């Protein structure tokens, strides 16, 4: 028949861009069909929506041609029940990975098939109309219900809704689901299939409340709001229908309305009969916004004139303004700084199925690290996130499911009208689900797609529908007709990518083109792939200093946090950086400026303390009163002037004393740490009255002290070995380093079979860093007065070029100390090195490490503005960042007291201390991989690298952190116990 | 033209006064009306450091309704008031703004991109040379290279940059 296999897979409905469905229903805000406004108003669950996620049955098949016919009436003897939210890769049927002809798609298409076996009550079937509601089915599918083919749907990001009333029977009922892998829909959605959302049943009365949306309009101060909604029923029309709109603060009723259908007259043959537009005037509105996000219900009833209701909706209102003014992005008249991060949905253990408890910890951590916006990464997201939003606050980017950048045009589809349908339903679906979100105050065209004339069609169409919201695009330039705000994607602070036709400028140099006024927001920007970030605070200044610089979205929410929400170190930075109070010092006055635009500093408190080298002296507590976008002068207590040598280190912190819906108690927000007075040590060691003795072999030399010994080897001119009473110190020598496992950002997109040699690991690997060798070139021992000196020196050579030289002196006096001072000079031609340092494996392993040095957490020199100067006691393996591709990690900068077991290092010095190895980093692929060595491994380097961190696949460490300066010198004590 | 209040305490003390007005015009006209034909002169400037007052905005529309050919420059009362076609500050700085009360002096970079602005910024005058100076050019150069409407600006003191027998200094180079 019509509904067999065989008919219904002819016409090949997914390798045909001009058709997206079939027998589909209009999208809509969602609906829950209350017949009791008051459940209706306070949001409870609806008898009317019936999920049927749970146990569905489950069969796979290579190509949709070898499905039997017989699934249509019966299930499968072999099926395999499953949660039918969820992707049927996760269950081990075909391989997903993470990685040609635009209207075909491959032959062997895997297919699932799924079925579900339900009971309807009659009450659905005497009456009304009863639809099944997709959430998300990816890629492509057929509907099946008792054996009659209902209908087929694209688009996997928006939900798909199917009338099944004429397809359902009394009691048990059959639906089959066969869902294709790719589509024509999969050149727009450039892996993961299956019904990966909720799957629901939904029943409205004969007349039915079919559309409603929401509009804010205010005066030229905001105390005076006029909330527009127009509703539109379907059904047949009847002079008694009346609907009612009202508006709720809590459980307190500010605005309603009624009236019956017909609207205004539109054109000359009069206006809509099923449609009633209603007015309603708040007077001094609770505006919202991300930091105070007032909500109001709006419950939408469509009744009869004697007062008996049909049926009845709801939503959040939220009553604020967005609009770009003289190019500046205000909301609710206030310029925004967007502290945004992009964010994709993927759950830590079940694929792309979203639930609401990992929604909510996202939202709370984003919160927690002061984000204040997110952007739905190339999709729509599911529909609980902007409730969510709405509900906690945070500014929403809605992005279309639109993403042809495998195109090698790149606009080749957005360019071709033939492909405007298909594009054209995936934007005005998307503003017809998500147009009521206060949350949502930006649509997005989608990603990586050219620019062709469909976006500008497209533009222009969201730009009719709804004013409300300014349009954004990055593509064909981040810059085009189709874009209200310069969204670049990765462009830097200062150094432009003058790439052919698609030029990165730096954002500033954006900013002042020719004829631009529009303001700039990165849609994309501070790549967190591995070890990086680097480079954020110039971001952050950029933004702070520069108005239309309005900020931008992060890259990679999760990425900034592992899978499992253990957070990166450079989360820190980036709380520290995008923190909404900044931070003055002059003399003893320190001045607060706020950085909220609405709210009062009702629960901050500013608590300072005072420290000498760790030892606090002072400190003390003041409360914020800082209106937004103010100031606060707090002048400070007479501070210690100690006499003792050390520095003088001045931090002030703000603590949210009492908890709020997204922070518990206690919660610190912003800080910020200042030096503020140095009292150089004069004080002279006593003099000793021993001396260390000095033994020469030719083999080593040998110093003595007390029960202590040093063992230099002279074949090698290296500090080879150290005695405390008999046990030896060291597995392997103290010898110089200077590479480093490379990084994400070092390695960029190298790869072993396509070898990029702008890389920085390619570069080394070229000029021999890793494979050079130490030669030494002289070796003296002498004896002082009171000391033994040593001094070696060492050239590193790779295939007849002198790459380094090194030039050491041990100076071991009568105290057992050992100071070695260190001079190198690197070649200029040889790409600066990512490191210069010491490197030894000590042989014991202590639980704890301390430091007088910068931060708790591990900090680089182009990412430690977050990190603080104190004293810091840790664990062990608290000093190793468990990257998932290992490579350098845990380095502590800014250090002056290093201590471990009994051995202490002083001086200036930045530092990693690990059980892993350089090498053994450099050559293990996955992280699980690794396994402890013997001892520790400790680099303490004079000079570090940057890591960058604007982007992953080209040089992003600015040239101020790069070692370029050809000659370095350091010096650093080595003491032990005594 | 030959107009320079600076000891005004308001600074636009006369030149906000309509009593000053034709003392103002005639400085203005009568330079106008001597230097229009010479192909070399391709801006007029309005003066120097007089605040902005409505006078300033009187001659500067006089002269763009006599002299079209000509875009006229001033700088005072902010370096970008509406008496001036280009953006013409005084020492500002390529990276530090200055934001002196009611007349910042941005970063150049800065001042380009505010909210509505459009014209292009030269500098009337930076890289003052007195003594041993003139550090930080090449800062001043590699901003002017890199943004288009940041098109250059005019040393202060070219005699200064050479000694007075004409002799010059080592900035010079």
């Amino acid at each position: 028949i019509t509904d067999s296999l065989a008919v219904v897979l002819q016409r090949r409905d997914w390798e045909n861009p001009g058709v997206t469905q079939l027998n589909r229903l209009a999208a809509h805000p969602p609906f829950a069909s209350w017949r009791n406004s008051e459940e209706a108003r306070t949001d409870r669950p609806s008898q009317q929506l019936r999920s049927l996620n749970g146990e569905w049955r489950f069969a796979w098949f290579p190509a949709p041609e070898a499905v039997p016919e017989s699934w249509l009436e019966c299930d499968l003897p072999e099926a395999d029940t499953v949660v039918v939210p969820s992707n049927w890769q996760m269950h081990g049927y075909d391989a997903p990975i993470y990685t040609v002809n635009p209207p075909f798609v491959p032959t062997e298409n895997p297919t699932g098939c799924y079925s579900l076996t339900f009971n309807v009550d009659e009450s659905w079937l005497q009456e009304g109309q009863t639809r099944i509601i997709f959430d998300g089915v990816n890629s492509a599918f057929h509907l099946w219900c008792n054996g009659r083919w209902v209908g087929y749907g694209q688009d996997s990001r928006l939900p798909s809704e199917f009338d099944l009333s004429a397809f359902l029977r009394a009691g048990e009922n059959r639906l089959a689901v066969m869902v294709l892998r790719w589509s024509d829909g999969s050149y727009l959605e450039d892996r993961m299939s299956g019904i990966f959302r909720d799957v629901s049943l939904l029943h409205k009365p004969t007349t039915q409340i079919s559309d409603f949306h929401v509009a804010t309009r205010f005066n030229d101060d905001f105390s005076r709001a006029v909330l527009e909604a127009e509703v539109q029923m379907c059904g047949e029309l009847r002079d008694y229908l009346r609907v009612t709109v009202s508006l709720w603060q809590g459980e307190t009723q500010v605005a309603s309305g009624t009236a019956p259908f017909g609207g205004e007259i539109i054109d000359e043959r009069g206006g809509y009969a099923d449609r009633v537009t209603l007015r309603l005037n708040v007077e001094n509105p609770k505006l919202w916004s991300a930091e105070i996000p007032n909500l109001y219900r709006a419950v939408v009833e469509l009744h009869t004139a004697d007062g008996t209701l049909i049926e009845a909706e709801a939503c959040d209102v939220g009553f604020r303004e967005v609009r770009i003014e003289n190019g500046l992005l205000l909301l609710n008249g206030k310029p925004l700084l967007i502290r945004g991060v992009n964010r994709h949905e993927h759950h830590p253990l079940h694929g792309q199925v979203m639930d609401e408890q990992t929604m909510v910890q996202d939202i709370l951590l984003m919160k927690q690290n002061n984000f204040n916006a997110v952007r739905c990464s190339h999709y729509p997201n599911h529909p609980l996130w902007y409730t969510l939003c709405d509900r906690y606050g945070l500014y929403v980017v809605d992005e279309a499911n639109i993403e042809t950048h495998g195109m090698v045009p790149m606009n080749r589809l957005t360019d071709d009208p033939r492909w405007l349908p298909a594009m054209s339903e995936r934007v005005t679906r998307m503003v017809q689900r998500d147009r009521n979100h206060p949350s949502v105050i930006i649509w997005s065209l989608g990603n990586e797609s050219g620019h062709g004339a469909n976006h500008d069609a497209l533009y222009r169409w969201i730009k009719s529908v709804d004013p409300s919201r300014p349009v954004q695009y990055e593509g064909g330039g981040a810059d085009t007709t189709a874009t209200d705000i310069i969204c670049p994607m990765y462009a830097r602070v200062d150094e432009d990518q003058p790439f052919p036709a698609v030029p990165k400028w730096s954002i500033k140099k954006w900013l002042s083109l020719p004829g631009e006024t529009r303001p700039l927001i990165l849609c994309e920007y501070a790549h967190a792939m591995g070890n990086s970030l680097g480079g954020f605070a110039k971001y952050w200044q950029a933004f702070r200093q520069y108005p239309r610089l309005q900020g931008g979205f992060v890259w990679d929410w999760v990425g900034l946090v592992f899978a499992d929400r253990t957070p990166h170190p450079a989360l820190t930075e980036a709380k520290h950086q995008q923190q909404f109070f900044q931070f003055r010092l002059s003399g003893q006055t320190i001045e607060v400026t706020s950085e909220y635009l609405f709210r009062h500093s009702d629960n901050e408190l500013l608590h300072w303390m005072v420290a000498l080298d760790g030892k606090p002296l002072a400190s003390g507590e003041v409360p914020l009163d800082v209106a937004p976008q103010g100031k606060q002068l707090i002048e400070l207590p007479e501070l210690p002037q100690p006499e003792s040598a050390g520095q003088l280190w001045l931090t002030v912190r703000v603590v949210q004393p009492n908890a709020t819906a997204w922070s518990e108690a206690g919660h610190i927000s912003a800080w910020q740490q200042w030096r503020l007075a140095e009292n150089l040590s004069v004080t002279l060691p006593a003099a000793s009255h021993a001396i260390p003795h000095l033994t020469t072999s030719e083999m080593d030399f040998c110093i003595e002290l007390g029960n202590k010994r040093w063992q230099f080897n002279r074949q090698s001119g290296f500090l080879s070995q150290m005695w405390i009473g008999d046990k030896k110190q060291l597995l392997t020598p103290l010898r110089d380093q200077f590479t480093r496992a490379p990084l994400d950002n070092d390695i960029g997109v190298s790869e072993a079979t396509r070898i990029d040699p702008n890389a920085w690991v390619e570069r080394w690997k070229a000029a021999g860093h890793y494979q050079a060798e130490a030669a030494l070139l002289q070796c003296t021992a002498d004896t002082l007065a009171d000391a033994v000196l040593i001094t070696t020196a060492h050239a590193w050579q790779h295939q007849g070029k002198t790459l380094f030289i090194s030039r050491k002196t041990y100076r071991i006096d009568g105290s057992g100390q050992m100071a070695i001072t260190v001079d190198v000079e690197v070649a200029s031609d040889t790409p600066h090195p990512a490191r210069i340092g010491l490197n030894c494996q000590l042989a014991q392993v202590a639980e704890r490490v301390n430091w007088l040095g910068l931060g708790p957490q591990e900090n680089y020199p182009d990412r430690l503005t977050a990190a603080c100067f104190d004293r810091w006691d840790l664990p062990l393996s608290d000093m190793y960042t468990p990257y998932v591709f290992p490579s350098e990690n845990g380095l502590r900068c800014g250090t002056r007291e290093l201590n471990y077991g009994p051995h202490q290092w002083r001086g200036d010095f930045q530092f990693n201390i690990s059980r892993y190895s350089q090498q053994q980093l450099m050559e293990t692929s996955h992280r699980h991989l690794l396994h402890a060595e013997e001892g520790t491994w400790l680099n303490i380097d004079g000079f570090h690298m940057g890591i960058g961190g604007d982007d992953s696949w080209s040089p992003s460490v600015s040239a101020e952190f790069q070692l370029s300066a050809g000659r370095y010198h350091y010096q650093l004590v080595w003491c032990q116990k005594g």
